[PDB]
């Protein structure tokens, strides 16, 4: 419910009033995710927005500089806000919409978090809405 389609969808807008991002790109070329950060940080999540052509290992690299997380053992990894899965790194954002099995929604929500290098999902992943 909180999820889905729908739901991204009616996020979408108060996204776009709230969100950063590279502002050059066009409007249409850009996805919004509501970004939850890593457990323990105080901010619980930050809206962001994305080229959707974009690798995940160059997406996770702009929300850490967004969450000033660039100032371990352990890498940051955009992981599915349903599935926990860590999103591959070579794949591009475009690759999740709209699919039927966990797609990844303009307005939707998604994890960052630490995880060890190689390690494929995050615990817990209700967790972080509740």
């Amino acid at each position: 419910a909180k999820n889905s389609e729908t739901a991204a969808k009616v996020a979408l807008m108060k996204l776009k009033m709230h969100a950063d991002g590279d502002k050059s790109l066009p409007q249409t070329e850009r996805i919004y995710f509501q970004v939850f950060l890593p457990k323990g940080s105080k901010e619980k999540s930050k809206p962001m927005f994305f080229c959707h052509r974009w690798s995940i290992g160059k997406a996770i690299d702009f929300a850490a500089s967004l969450a000033r997380l660039k100032n371990t053992a352990k890498k940051l990894r955009l992981c599915h806000i349903t599935s926990g899965e860590a999103l591959p790194l070579d794949h591009t954002l475009e690759t999740w919409i709209a699919k039927e099995d966990c797609p990844l929604y303009n307005g939707g929500n998604i994890i960052l978090e630490y995880l060890n290098d190689e390690e494929q999902f995050c615990k817990n992943v209700e967790s972080y809405l509740e």
